[PDB]
Parts: C-alpha cells; structure tokens; sequence
C-alpha cells in the first residue's frame, strides 16, 4: 500500500522528466516524449523514436541507467501488491 | 500447476486485449496485432510495427504497465513449473 | 557446474532450432539467423531483422514464450556459477 | 558500499570494450559507440544504430550474453544500495 504509492510517484516525476527532456531538447510533442520515456525505460525501444542529438544521446544513457531500476520496481510491486491480490479476489468460491 | 493455468489464462485475455485492440485502432491485421502484443509485452519491441495514433500510444502506455507483469510471471512460471521438472526428466539414469 | 553445463547445451540446442528455422523460412544466411535468434531471446529486439511471414511470426511467438525463460537461466548462472567467482578471484589480496 | 563500487568499475569496463569496438569496426562516432553499447545491454535496442559487418554481429552475440548479466546486476545494486536508501532519506519525518 505505502510501498506502491512512494513508487508509482518516484516514476510519474522520472517520466515526467523524461517528457520534458526529450519535447524540449530532441523536439518531440510531450505525448510522443511521454510515450518515448516509457517505451525506453520499459527497454521495449522500438526506435521508432530515439535520440538525434548528442545531448540526447547522453541523456539518454544516464536515463536508462537511472529509470529502469524504479521502473521495473513500480511494475513488479504494481503486480504483487495490487493485481495479484485482485485475481485471487475473483478465483476463491 | 494450478498456478500455471491462472498465469496462462490471465496472459491470453491480455494478448487477446492487444489483438483487438491494435487490429481496430491501429489498423492491424489480427495476426499482425497479436504478434505486436506479444512482442510488446516481452520486451522485445523491434519496431516493425508501432502504434502511429495518439490513442495507440496512449493504450500501449498502458498496456506495457498491465501487460509485462503478467507475461513475465507466466514466463518464468512455466519455465519453473513446466520446463524446469521435464529437462531434470530426461537427466536423471 | 553442471548447473551451468546443462543451461549451456539447452540455451545451444535454443538457438540452432532459431538459425535453421530463419535461415530457411525467412531466408535469412544462418549467421544472420543466429545473430537475430540471440537479439530476439534476449529481448534486444534491434528490428534490423523481424519476421516478415505469418509463419515466421507465429513461430516467433512460440520461439519468444519458450526461449526467454531459458536464455536468461543461462545468463544469470553465468553471471553467478562463471563470472562472479572469477571476478572475486582477481580481488582478495 | 564496496559491492557497488566494483560493479561501477566492471560495467565501466564492458562499456569501454564495447566503444573501442564499435567505433572501429562498425566505424560508429566513440559517443554513437558508447550509446549504442548501452542501449544494447540495457536491452532497449532501438535500433537505430545495429551491426553491419558480420564481426560485429558475432562480438555482439557475445557481448549481450557477457555484458546483460553485468549491467543489470549494477542496475540493481545501483537502485537497491543507492537510490533506495536516498528515497527514504526523504521520506521519515
Ligand atoms: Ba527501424
Ligand atoms: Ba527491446
Ligand atoms: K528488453
Ligand atoms: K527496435
Ligand atoms: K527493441
């Protein structure tokens, strides 16, 4: 409960610097450096966005190196505290 | 084994969201969106197709968040609980 | 050890299955096939190669669920069983 | 402490390794070099930048399995004795 809002807080403000980076630097509308943020920090990385700029490149190295962590964090405590509770809720008679 | 069935029930609604969904939005053909999703939801993402509307980026934000949790957990259950007990089978004299 | 040996043939016998699948179903030349087999289960996902068959992408699907779970055994006994005794190895006095 | 600073210093080196190789096999810029290598073991993989030559598919096919273990071991030491314990810091009154 407490651990699940800290975390999904701590990656709302990393996506949310993500979307400011990457509209301001690399020229992206914010949906599409949101939707770039969490495709790369997710690793799904389709390229159909990525970095033309060096300081976007950089950026993007210390990004990946930061966010995946929190990311995947807020993803598997999103799994156990909250939807693994929520299927058994529905299977017990 | 029980807990495998749950794992690959809960995946297959998931893959079937992402089938239809892509296929309507998207513009997939049904075999192209689930193959999307399944390669969206591993991680894999080559990118050879990608949501282009703002809706698909939106749902695809989101089903990434839902979805990898669940993949991942039937994943390394069915390594666990399936492929783990039947290479020690053909082992041991 | 033999931890590691048995995760090494499976992860080998994984990734000729892929080669000869894409070599011939997609035409790819086996280094390529192999090369794309390992960027596939490895979730890299690069999309310099992706299927472009209903065959092949079905295939893809299977070769996905069944080779993730396998590939990273592998890479984490390596990590642990390989090179984590051989880095301390080369640092206590 | 002492496990995070050998991890930096391990994963350092990988990088290194993978600039000076695809700088001059594949001819990359050392900064395209340096973030093509990191988002290849972080697994992205956009693609935007992949191998052409066929040294390079074969390195890379032995870097990701060297070189994923690695970094995310250092991702994971990196938000579990680094980053967990600042994010309390900001939280107990
Ligand atoms: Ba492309
Ligand atoms: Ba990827
Ligand atoms: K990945
Ligand atoms: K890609
Ligand atoms: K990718």
């Amino acid at each position: 409960d407490k651990e699940f809002q800290v975390l999904f807080v701590l990656t709302i403000l990393t996506l949310i610097s993500g979307t400011i980076f990457y509209s301001t630097v690399e020229g992206l509308r914010p949906i599409d450096a949101l939707y770039f943020s969490v495709v790369t920090l997710t690793t799904v990385g389709y390229g159909d966005f990525s970095p033309q700029t060096d300081f976007g490149k950089i950026f993007t190295i210390l990004y990946i190196f930061i966010g995946i962590g929190l990311v995947f964090g807020f993803i598997h405590k999103l799994a156990v505290n909250v939807q693994l509770p929520s299927i058994l809720s529905n299977l017990v008679p």
